C-alpha cells in the first residue's frame, strides 16, 4: 500500500538526485569557465600596462630591489650578500599561464653581473586533482641565501599578490 | 624641500608610476564587477535547480543528517553528544544575498528536539562595502560543533563549497 509507494519513491528519488547533481556539476563547470574567461580577458588588458610600468621603472635605478626590501615579509629574506646581487636586479615579472588556471611564473631579470651568467631566473608553478609542480632556472654561477628559493610557497604568493600588484606602496 | 632636491626625472617617474597604479586599480575593479556579474547570473540559474533538489530530498529519510555525519572533515567535528543532536537535523540551506557580494547564510533546520528550542540555527556572513565583514549567528536556546555559532571560517567554507554543493557523494559513503 502506502509503504510500497514510499519504498518505490525512495528508490526513484535517489536516482533523480543523482541526475540533479549531474546537472549542477555541468552548471558549476560552465560558471567557473566563465569566471576564468573574465580573468583571461583582463590579463590581456593589463599586459601593455605592466609593460609601460616596466618601462618607467628603468628610470629608477634600484626600484625593484628597494620595493622588495621595504616589504615587511620579503625584506628580511635577503642576506647581506644577496643584497649585493640584488643590485643587478633590474626587472621582476609575473605572468599567468594563458588559461590562468594551470599556473604562472615569476622571473627576476638581471643585468650583466659577476655572480652568475643568467639574464633571468625563473620559478614556474604548474598545476592542473589539487597538486602543483615547481621548476626553476638552475643558476649558472660564475667561477669566483634567498637564492635557495630557485629549486605552500608563501614567498611566491606575496610576490604575486602584493609586490607585483603594487610595488609602489612599498617603495613609497 | 623634499621633492625640490630630487632629480627631475626621478620625481616624474614616481608620478607616472602612481598614475599607472591608478590605471591598474581601475582595471582590477572592472574585472571584479565582471566576475560579480557572472556569479549573479549563475546564482539565478542554479536557484530552481536547488529548489528541485530540495523537493526530491523530502523523499529520502535523514538525508541531510546522513550526509553531514558521513562527511570526513565535518563528521570529525561532532562530539558524541553533538551526534545525538544532529539526529534531529532535517535540512541544510545555503543562500547567497541577491547580489552575491553582500554575503551569505548557512541554516540548519532541526525538528523538535529535547536539546534546544530553535527550529533554525543560522550563521550569516555579511560583507561590508568597507573592509572587514560582520558575522552573525543564532543564540542557541537550550532546554563542540555548536561553538561554531559565535558572532566572532574553515567549517563555513567546507559546508558552503563542499557539503552543500554535492551532498549526494557523502550520502552514498
Ligand atoms: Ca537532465
Ligand atoms: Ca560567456
Ligand atoms: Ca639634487
Amino acid at each position: 500500500s502506502n509503504l510500497e509507494q514510499i519504498d518505490a519513491e525512495l528508490v526513484l528519488s535517489i536516482e533523480k538526485l543523482q541526475e540533479i547533481q549531474d546537472d549542477l556539476e555541468k552548471i558549476n563547470e560552465k560558471a567557473s569557465d566563465e569566471v576564468l574567461e573574465v580573468e583571461q580577458k583582463y590579463n590581456v588588458i593589463r599586459k601593455p600596462v605592466y609593460d609601460k610600468r616596466n618601462e618607467v621603472i628603468q628610470s629608477i635605478p634600484g626600484f625593484w630591489m628597494t620595493a622588495f626590501l621595504s616589504h615587511p615579509a620579503l625584506g628580511d629574506l635577503l642576506t647581506e650578500e644577496d643584497q649585493k646581487i640584488f643590485k643587478y636586479l633590474n626587472s621582476l615579472e609575473v605572468e599567468d599561464a594563458k588559461d590562468v588556471k594551470s599556473g604562472y611564473s615569476i622571473t627576476f631579470h638581471f643585468t650583466s653581473n659577476p655572480f652568475f651568467e643568467d639574464a633571468k631566473l625563473t620559478k614556474t608553478f604548474t598545476f592542473l586533482e589539487g597538486t602543483t609542480k615547481i621548476t626553476a632556472t638552475p643558476i649558472k654561477w660564475k667561477e669566483g641565501s634567498f637564492f635557495t628559493w630557485f629549486t605552500h610557497d608563501e614567498v611566491a604568493d606575496i610576490i604575486k599578490e602584493d609586490l607585483w600588484s603594487n610595488p609602489l606602496t612599498y617603495f613609497n
